[PDB]
């Protein structure tokens, strides 16, 4: 956590912006949380900051004999004396879904019930380091995720899966269009070896896009190898990559990368709410993270890294549109942005799409297109990274990007065009870094 904090610039968000996630509530659905009691017996990283602790997988027992869920929550918001999570003043809703058999039987049949329970407890961010290795398929779970986000103010995050490095290995519900799906890059702890020596390396095991219908997943990356975080007092050494002390230890996976981003979302959401006067929609939080993310060096578009590694301080200050307009087929929204040639210009369009059928060969329902015009007339189409940048249109993703490394100082025109919106109208968010 301490090293990941610096990589994703949560350190700047905390030190220069005051953002520790105070006021925000993150829900974590995972194995269990240390002793499983919300009292003084609880691990120092969470004691006193738990909104609710629910036992779903094993009635009357939310403890963590595995260690996975405790480490994960610790990365989101742990507030121990050491190895803090990214949003150490956020409060925790924890839903224990591990069953007696070691599986995830506490999940309800309808995932919407899971998210609703968390919502009623006050959580507005819901993070899930779990999934099924269905090679990019959009399942019932994926559908329910999408349905829920379109209808409710919940930002939902899912791990990409650990089946890399082959392409098309994204887990469900990580295949959901409306979730923030997170892959793992390496932490920088090179004394531990090749799995933690280059922050611009995708971790070998991180699942890789595209999804089954060709979409870019994961959406973003964060350090996920040799992550030092809260160690459940009931978990054995075998659960860890390495020991540290009796209260913290190392783990590695997309399960570790996802909560780092979840805590960053809590920091980001706090910023909008406290400092920017608005409650940002899940689609804006997602757009802001994408626009601020760093190309780890593979270029775009790319299912190994998605849109890149979270860089939180750039996301904080984006120029935005927060679902303030909705569009029907053939309509368009127009904005203008004065750019500065000194630094790159990144514009990202995200929408919380209507949920797909599990039998559709194409999951996108409503298709919006991003069209950018530079001061001198040059036009760019969302996700077209090959020159000429206006001849390849995107009909698959509900994230579209125009990224210009050496922008012209001057006013850029931004169009959001409704190409085909059968379940309309469709709103959207925009985030602009420059
Ligand atoms: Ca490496
Ligand atoms: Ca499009
Ligand atoms: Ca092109």
């Amino acid at each position: 956590n301490d090293v990941a904090r610096g990589i994703v610039k949560a350190d700047v968000a905390q030190s220069s912006y005051g953002l520790y996630g105070q006021g925000q509530i993150v829900a974590v659905a995972d194995t269990g949380l240390d002793t499983g009691r919300n009292d003084s017996s609880m691990h120092e990283a969470f004691r006193g900051k738990i909104t609710a602790l629910y036992a779903l997988g094993r009635t009357n027992n939310a403890n963590d004999t595995n260690g996975h869920g405790t480490h994960v929550a610790g990365s989101v918001l742990g507030n121990g004396s050491t190895n803090k999570g990214m949003a150490p003043q956020a409060n925790l809703v924890f839903q224990s879904i591990m069953d007696s058999g070691g599986g995830l039987g506490g999940l309800p049949s309808n995932l919407q019930t899971l998210f609703s329970q968390a919502y009623s407890a006050g959580a507005r961010i819901h993070t899930n380091s779990w999934g099924a290795a269905v090679n990019g398929a959009y399942t019932t779970d994926s559908r329910n995720v999408d349905d829920y986000v379109r209808k409710n103010d919940m930002t939902i995050l899912f791990a990409a899966g650990n089946e890399g490095p082959n392409g098309g290995t994204i887990s469900a519900p990580g295949t959901a269009k409306n979730a923030i799906t997170v892959g793992a890059t390496e932490n920088l702890r090179p004394s531990f070896g090749s799995y933690a020596d280059n922050i611009n390396h995708v971790a070998q095991f991180s699942s890789r896009g595209p999804t089954k219908d060709g979409r870019i997943k994961p959406d973003v990356m964060a350090p996920g190898t040799f992550i030092l975080s809260a160690r459940s007092s009931l978990a054995p050494d075998s659960s860890f990559w390495a020991n540290h002390d009796s209260k913290y230890a190392y783990m590695g996976g997309t399960s570790m990368a996802t909560p780092i981003v979840a805590g960053n979302v809590a920091q980001l959401r706090e910023h909008f709410v406290k400092n920017r006067g608005i409650t940002p929609k899940p689609s804006l939080l997602k757009a802001a993270l994408i626009a601020g993310a760093a190309d780890i060096g593979l270029g775009y578009p790319n299912g190994n890294q998605g849109w890149g590694r979270v860089t939180l301080d750039k996301s904080l200050n984006v120029a935005y549109v927060n679902e303030s307009s909705s569009l029907s087929t053939s309509q368009k929204a127009t904005y203008s942005f004065t750019a500065t040639a000194g630094k790159p210009l990144k514009i990202s369009l995200v929408w919380s799409d209507a949920p797909a059928s599990t039998t559709a060969s194409v999951t996108l329902v409503n298709d919006l297109d991003l069209v950018i015009t530079a001061p001198n007339g040059t036009q760019y189409v969302g996700n077209d990274f090959t020159s000429p940048y206006n001849d390849n249109w995107d009909g698959r993703n509900n994230v579209e990007n125009v990224f210009i490394n050496a922008p012209q100082s001057g006013t850029y025109t931004i169009e959001v065009q409704a190409y085909n919106v059968p379940v309309g109208p469709q709103t959207f968010s925009l985030a602009i870094v420059n």
